[PDB]
């Protein structure tokens, strides 16, 4: 289901309240938070704004949508020890509707790289403020190079990348796809189709993998992070991985080898970060326990 206006396309807005859905899925979060708190493992829940939340101002008032009501309920029911990173609220307080609009693609439903880099920035500088084990330099624009293509077509728009001044310098980047093949470096995963005049967001950034593992001997800490994500993380996966000595990235739509608890123990995880869009508040991506 789709809304088009000034050639902006909005997909699947929240036509209704989903409190029952969020309420039913929340115990999974309750149990994971209890388990992690016991191990002294920090639990962050970052919430990139769904495009239909961020651009809801492009809808007439008579067309009622409930993205923020649903997110508010979700935030209200979270355990106290799950630290939410509230990106929509941050964007709304600090940017005009015009500037927020410039953070998303016109036809594709993801935030573009400009939005995603702000997201990454806000996420890590927030964790850097509150964490007992993550220490890292504050994320600054000047430390990167924004390079853009002026006329790309997502299945013309400006498609950009923010690359570390010194490039991404990872000890290893490894990933297993759904087909079972192993990817052995970052250029086999991220921005594979940067040259293409027409491809998908996945082509331009990354597809969804069951598992991506990055090792980073340059990082100024001993954080072994687990990122649980949906597609909104894809644009900033290596950027997130800059921040930690070890980064595991899982997509629970595709990773079924073991559950979240087994993964945390088998891989000695000591920090957990979700990156789910703020409409992805319940359902299949909240199955943590076999």
């Amino acid at each position: 289901i789709i809304l088009t206006d000034d050639k902006w396309l909005l997909k699947n807005p929240a036509w209704t309240k989903k409190y029952n859905e969020i309420e039913q899925s929340m115990p999974a979060i309750n149990d994971l938070s209890q388990f992690l708190k016991e191990q002294n493992v920090e639990f962050y829940f970052a919430l990139p704004p769904s495009k239909t939340n961020a651009l809801s101002f492009k809808l007439p008032s008579h067309i009622h949508t409930y993205a923020q009501e649903n997110l508010n309920y979700f935030l209200k029911k979270l355990p106290a020890d799950v630290k939410p990173i509230k990106l929509m609220e941050h964007f709304k307080q600090n940017y005009t509707n015009e500037e927020i609009q410039d953070m998303y693609f016109k036809t594709d439903h993801h935030w573009n790289m400009d939005g995603a880099f702000l997201g990454y920035q806000y996420i890590m500088n927030t964790i850097g403020q509150q964490s007992s084990i993550y220490k890292g330099k504050e994320i600054a624009a000047a430390d990167y190079t924004r390079t853009c293509a002026q006329n790309k077509h997502l299945v013309g728009e400006k498609l950009c990348y923010y690359t570390p001044k010194d490039g991404f310098n990872f000890t290893s980047v490894t990933a297993k796809d759904v087909q079972g093949t192993v990817h052995q470096n970052l250029d086999e995963i991220y921005g594979v189709e940067a040259a293409a005049d027409t491809t998908s967001y996945a082509g331009y950034y990354t597809d969804d993998y069951p598992e991506i593992v990055i090792e980073n001997n340059n990082a100024q800490n001993e954080v072994r992070a687990l990122v649980l994500k949906d597609s909104f993380a894809n644009a900033i996966v290596p950027h997130l991985a800059q921040s930690f000595k070890h980064t595991s990235i899982l997509d629970l739509r595709h990773y079924h080898e073991k559950d979240v608890y087994q993964y945390i123990q088998d891989n000695n995880i000591n920090m957990v970060l979700f990156v789910y869009s703020d409409s992805n508040l319940s359902g299949d991506m909240f199955k943590f326990k076999k």
